C-alpha cells in the first residue's frame, strides 16, 4: 500500500472524502467504537507554533482511538534545527503510527511526507487548514443534509489558509464556493486554479469577488475568520467584509454561519450573529474532534 | 442544577462529608470507579504552573478512566473571551480544573460553562487542599467534629481562608494566628463564622501564636509569601516549642512546598507529628473523590 | 524490598543488566505482553531540559505497560529552587510508581534517590546515558549475539556523557571498549577507574587512544555523538575510511541527533553498517525493559 497523507484538502478525492465524512458521522455516535490504535500506539502531534484548541482536539481524539498522543510544542526547539527533517522523519516512524503537524511552509510538510513511512496530516499551515474544512463540511451536512449545489461564500481575508482549505475542500464536496475579499488579499492563483480544476468533476463552481453583498446574496453558507493572526488601522480593508447581520439577511433564509474560532467579535463577524439561531460555530468547534478521528481512521487504513 | 467547587463552603456539611467518604473509599481502591471512561475528557487549565497540581489531578483523572487535557501557563481571556472559550470547552470535556489567580474569573467560568469547574488554587482559597487535609485529619484522629485546628503564619492567604471555610463545614474548631496585617479576609471570616454556627464549629483570629498552640488537635503551616520582609510572620513560625505546646498527640499539616528554617523547621516536618507526606497524597484521592461527586449530579 | 535505582550504568550488575537486555528482547517481540503499570499507575517524566526523542520513547513504553507517563517539560519551577529536591521525591513517591528523570550534574539524581521510595532513572544526565546504551546494547546482540568478548570503539569527545556510559555499561557486558578521542576529552578519572574494575568481573577490558586508525582495527562496532572545539575531533570522524579498517560487518551506532559532516558522514549514516535508527527505536524497548525489572525488584 501506498502511504497516504492529507497536506490539503484535494488530498482526498470525492469519493474519498464522502467515505472520511460518513466516518465522521459514525465516529460522532460512537467515538469509541474504532480502536486502530488500541496498545497504545502512538501518534506525534507536533506544533512549530502552539495551538491550544488543536491540541485538546487531536490529543482527545486520539485517545479515544485507542492511542497515545505525544504533544510537541514550541517550547522544543523545532523540527529541522538540530537535525535533518528526514532524520527526524525515520526516528518518528519508529515510535509512532502517523504525524500530525502544525507548521508554516508547506513545502516542510511535503517533505515530511515524502520520507515519513507513517501518514502525516497538516493540523494547520499558513496555506491551508484542512481538518478545519473537514469539520465545517461534517457540520454543513448535519444542519442540512447533500452537501452538492449547496452556496458557500467566505468573507474577509481571501489569502489565507481557510479561503485556500474552503475552495478546495468545497469544490471537493460539490459545494459553490464563493471568496469575498479586497483585491490585496484573494487566493493563491495556484490554488484557485486547483480548485477550478476539481469543481469540473463535480458540478461545483469558484467564484472570487471583492463585492461583499453579492457574495452573500442567496448563500446557503456563510463564513469568515480573523482577519490577522496579530495605532494604524492595518485591518481597515476588510472591515467591508463583516459578516453582521445586514449581509446575513442577503443570504438564503436558512443559511448557516461558520467561523474556525477564535472570534474577534465586533471585527469578522458580530455578537448577533455569532449568537443568532444561524450560528453553527459551536457544533463546528465540536466536530473538529470528529473528523479529525475519522481522518485517522481512514489514513491508516490505506497506509 | 451543574455543581462547581470553587470555595470550601460550596460543600454543605453534608455533601462534603460525602466527598470524604468517597476520598477514603477511592484510596483504598482507586480504580473501582470509572465515570470518565472512553476516555472522556478533562480540562485541567494552568494560568501558572504547580507541579503536585499537575500530578494530582492529571493522574487522579486517569483512574477514574478519563484523559486530562493539561494546559500550562496564552492566557484564557486573551484571545477570545472567556465565555466563548467556557463554550468551546463544555464540548470537549466533562469537567474544567482551573488553576487561576481571581476568584471573579473562576465566578464567571462557572456561570457560563455546562460542566463542573473545579478551583485547583486561586489567590483567595485552595479547597482541593483543605479536602486533602481534612481527609488526612480524619485517617489520623477519627472524627472531624470537635476537633482544634490552628493555623499559623500569614493569615491572609488561600489556606488560611479554606482552613476557616472547610474547617467549620466539618465541625472543626478553627483559630488562625497571624500578625495585625495578615488577618483573613472578614468577609470569608464572616462566612465561616456563620457555617460554624450550624456545625457545632468556631472562629477565632489571634496575634498570640503560643495561645493558639495551646490544646491543639492540628497544627497547619503555609509559605509565607508567594531586608527581612517576612520578619512579621517569624514568631509565627511552626517549630518544636510550638508543637510542644499543642495536645501531645497533635498532628502538623503543611499544604507544600516548604521552605525548612522559615515557616517550619525540619525538625517538626520530618518527625513523629508531621502527616505532610500522607496529605500531599491525598490530593490525588480526594480530589478523585470530589470529580466523581461532582459528574454524578451534574 | 531494597528500592533499586538506575542513575549510571554499573547499577546493574552483569547478571542484571543481562536480565534486563533479555527483557528488552522479548518486550520488543511482545510489546504489550507485560502490564504492571495497569490501572492506570504514574510514572513522573520529568526534563529540566527538553530532549523530545527521549520524551518518545519514555512515555509511549510507560502508556504499553499500562501506566501513564505525568510528562514535565522544562519551564515550570526548576526541581530543587522552591522545595528541595529531597521534598519533591518524597510528594512524587506518593502519586507515581517510578520518577524518569533527565537533568544535570549526578548529585541532583543522587539527591532525589536518596529518599525516594520508587525507582529513579536517569533519562540523560551530563555525566551519563544509561539508557541510550542500555539501547545499544540490545541493538548490538539482536546483530551479532553474545556480547562479552565484541570490541567496541567510541570516537570524539571522550569526556562526554555517552563515552562514560558506553566505558561503563560496555564492560558490564563484557565488551573490550576503546575510547579514542583527544587530550583534553578523556574520560573522567573515576568513572575510568570504576569501569577498569566493573571490567576485571566480566573479562572485559578499557583502552583510552588518540589513534583512532588504531582503535578501529579489529572493532565489531564504531560509535560516535556529537562534538558538542571542533579542531581537537575532526581525526576522530567516523567516515568511510575509518569504518574500512573495521571488521568487514561491523555495525555503527550514534546516539542521535547527527550533525552529517562533522561527526560521521552521510555515507557511514546511510550505509549498509548503520544500525542507528534501530538503536534509537530501541530506547523504546530497552527502557521498559528496565521499568519492569526495577518496579518487580522495588
Amino acid at each position: 500500500s501506498v502511504i497516504r497523507h492529507f497536506l490539503r484538502d484535494d488530498d482526498l478525492s470525492p469519493a474519498e472524502q464522502a467515505e472520511v465524512l460518513e466516518l465522521a458521522a459514525e465516529l460522532k455516535k460512537d467515538p469509541v467504537s474504532r480502536r486502530p490504535l488500541q496498545g497504545p500506539r502512538g501518534v506525534a502531534v507536533i506544533f512549530d507554533k502552539n495551538s491550544t484548541r488543536t491540541r485538546f482536539s487531536f490529543e482527545l481524539g486520539i485517545a479515544q482511538l485507542g492511542g497515545h498522543a505525544v504533544v510537541v510544542d514550541s517550547g522544543s526547539t523545532q523540527l529541522g534545527r538540530d537535525e535533518t527533517l528526514q532524520d527526524t522523519a525515520k526516528v518518528l516512524s519508529r515510535y509512532v503510527d502517523a504525524i500530525v503537524w502544525r507548521t508554516f511552509g508547506q513545502e516542510r510538510l511535503d517533505a515530511m511526507a515524502s520520507v515519513a513511512t507513517v501518514p502525516v496530516i497538516n493540523a494547520l499551515s499558513d496555506e491551508f487548514h484542512p481538518c478545519q474544512v473537514l469539520a465545517d463540511l461534517q457540520t454543513i451536512a448535519e444542519r442540512k443534509g447533500a452537501l452538492r449545489g449547496l452556496r458557500l461564500s467566505y468573507f474577509g481575508d481571501g489569502a489565507n489558509n481557510m479561503a485556500h482549505s474552503l475552495l478546495l475542500g468545497g469544490v471537493t464536496a460539490g459545494i459553490h464556493v464563493t471568496v469575498a475579499a479586497p483585491e490585496g488579499f484573494l487566493p493563491d492563483p495556484s490554488v484557485r486554479a486547483a480548485a477550478e480544476r476539481r469543481a469540473q468533476d463535480t458540478g461545483a463552481s469558484v467564484t472570487v469577488t471583492a463585492d461583499a453583498h453579492a457574495a452573500a446574496a442567496g448563500a446557503d453558507v456563510l463564513v469568515t475568520d480573523t482577519w490577522t493572526s496579530m495605532g494604524l488601522d492595518r485591518v481597515k480593508p476588510f472591515r467591508p467584509f463583516q459578516l453582521n447581520s445586514r449581509l446575513l439577511a442577503l443570504a438564503d433564509s436558512d443559511a448557516i454561519v461558520l467561523h474556525c474560532l477564535p472570534a474577534h467579535r465586533g471585527d469578522e463577524i458580530t455578537d448577533a450573529v455569532m449568537d443568532g439561531p444561524a450560528s453553527a460555530v459551536w457544533d463546528e468547534a465540536e466536530n473538529r474532534l470528529h473528523a479529525q478521528k475519522a481522518l485517522l481512521v481512514w489514513l491508516l487504513e490505506r497506509s
